[PDB]
Order: structure tokens, then sequence, then C-alpha cells
């Protein structure tokens, strides 16, 4: 910052993801694989930022790795901080993104990902109310993205 | 985010700024006004992000407010965390930016800003060695910006 003294707060982990909207304002979400009979929760395409690599590039890379979609970062939306039980800090970065044209959703099925898909604003609202969105920040950023693009707001 | 539980670490303040490079790779820096007064230290154009407002837009706004230059954010470079003595956290955001053409540097002289100017890579290296760069992160991000644009690295 400026001249008022402050100490450094080391952030060991950083993650980057995107709020990817299509032409209708639907959001691209990734689902966790399980949790016995409960479905895994949903989150935005996002993954770890390699130490030293640009978080913006990581967001783009991760989106493609998880959904098979090449995306273009449109605008930075925000970053927020979390702390694991052991004290490790993680800074999550989020960008508004748009998919490049002529692509087919093809999720990467792993022990961490069950699938990925576009969800409408209306159904997202239901998922959120149902407690199926892992990080509530997803709703906050989806709302921001909708406003930025000029789409109607969540129900 | 991705299912391992973590707590929220509230960040009360957010700042946004830019590493603005011209066609030669010179960097735009802002100088503090004093304190034993002579020679205030240098920092990138940066200012407080209004609560709720987009940090990227804030970086662009602040750059214009402090230097008189309208700038275009080119790419996100990074964000880092600091803590004031009272415990308040501040998250600083940095973008690589380019000035729009046909502009004249016209700094905003206030009780916080002595002036602003473009400094060459060579002189920046001297300023840094001389301990005249308030936040060392400035050198780290300047280095990142130079690599991104394809300019030679700092001495
Ligand atoms: N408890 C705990 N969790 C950790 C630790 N280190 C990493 N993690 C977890 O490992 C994750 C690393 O993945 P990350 O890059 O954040 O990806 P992500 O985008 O959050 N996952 P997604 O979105 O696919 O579910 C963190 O989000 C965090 O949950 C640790 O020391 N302790
Ligand atoms: N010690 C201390 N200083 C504070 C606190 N809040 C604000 N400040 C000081 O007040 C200044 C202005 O507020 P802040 O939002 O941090 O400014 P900024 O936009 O980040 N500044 P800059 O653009 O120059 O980096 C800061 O640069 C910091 O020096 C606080 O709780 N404790
Ligand atoms: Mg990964
Ligand atoms: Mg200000």
């Amino acid at each position: 910052m400026e001249h008022d003294e402050r100490t450094h707060v080391p952030v060991e982990l950083r993650a980057a993801g995107v709020v990817l909207l299509n032409e209708r304002g639907d959001i691209l979400l990734v689902q966790e694989k399980g949790i016995p009979e409960k479905a895994g929760l949903w989150h935005i395409p996002s993954g770890a930022v390699e130490d030293g690599e640009n978080p913006q590039d990581a967001a783009v890379r991760e989106a493609c790795e998880e959904t098979g979609l090449r995306v273009r970062p449109v605008k930075f939306l925000g970053a927020y901080l979390g702390r694991f039980p052991d004290g490790v800090l993680i800074l999550r970065h989020v960008w508004l993104a748009e998919p490049e044209p002529g692509q087919t959703l093809a999720p990467a099925f792993t022990d961490e990902i069950a699938e990925a898909s576009f969800v409408s604003r209306e159904d997202f609202a239901q998922l959120y109310a149902a407690g199926q969105i892992r990080m509530y920040q997803t709703k906050l950023f989806y709302a921001d993205a909708l406003r930025e693009k000029g789409f109607p707001a969540l129900p």
C-alpha cells in the first residue's frame, strides 16, 4: 500500500476459477463426486494456481481442464480469503468469463469431479436454497456476473 | 471451496493499482509527500476500492485520479495481503495496464502525492537498491509486467 506500516500475511495457496455464463445467463457449474445417498455439491470451475504462475491464466486453464471448454476471461470479479484448520491460508480468485464459440461441454470425470453443466438462473436459485452450492460466494459472484452482462438478477 | 472445510478470513480493506508501462518499458510511479520529510518514497498508482465496487474498475479509476492518465487494464498480475498493527487486513490488487494514446501526464498534487512520473528500468533498479520503493512488491510486479510484454528484465 502506502506509508502506514503493515506486516506481510503470507498466503500459501491460491486458487483461480471463473463464473462462465452463456448467452442466456446460465452458469457453468462443476459437481463433486459424492460426499452415501446424497449428491455431491456444486461449485464454479476452479483449481490450484501453480506457485508463480499467473492466477488469471490458471483460471482459464482450470476451466478447460474441468469442463473441456476453452474460455476467455472477460473481467476480474473478486478474490476472497479462507483458512484451513491447520492455519493455511488460501486466496480464491474469480473472473467473469465467456466460452469461445463452437464448443461442446465435455467434463473431466475424476475422483473429484462427477460432472459439470450449465444451470439456469432459476434452478441455481433452487440449488442455493437447497444448500447444494458448496461455497455461498458462488451466488455472490454469479449475481455480480449477471449485473455486469446486463442479465436479469437471480430470483 | 472444493470440499475441504475452511473458515472465512474477513478482509476489511481492499486496494487496487496498476503497473503502467509505456512503449519503452518505463514504469509509472507515484511519490509520497515527505517523512524527516525529504524524499518521499515511490509506489504504483493505487488507491482504496470502495466497498462493493469492482477492484479492476478501481485500479483504472485510481490511476486516472492520481496521474491524470486514462488507462486500460491488460492483465491481472496478482494480489497480496498485509495487516495493520490493529489487525486490519488489506488485500492489494495489481493489474498490468497500458495508457490510452494521446495523453499528457498531469499528477494530482495532494497532501499524499508529491508527483508522479515515468521511470526507466535502469533508474528503477537504482531506486530499489537505494530503498526508495515503498513496497518491494512493486519490483516483483514490475518484473512480471516486463516479462508479459516481452521487455528486457530489470538489471
Ligand atoms: N484441510 C486442508 N485442506 C487443504 C490443505 N491444502 C489444500 N487443501 C484443500 O485443497 C484444495 C486445493 O484445490 P484448489 O486449487 O483450491 O481447487 P478448487 O477449485 O478449490 N477445487 P474445485 O473447485 O474443483 O472443487 C483447497 O481448496 C483446499 O480445500 C490443507 O493443508 N488442509
Ligand atoms: N495502521 C493502520 N493504518 C490504516 C488502517 N486503515 C487504513 N490505514 C492507512 O490508511 C491508508 C488509506 O486507507 P487504505 O484503504 O489502506 O488505502 P489504499 O487505497 O490501499 N492506499 P494506496 O492506494 O496508497 O495503497 C492506508 O494506506 C493505510 O496506510 C488501519 O486499520 N490501521
Ligand atoms: Mg489442478
Ligand atoms: Mg482514493
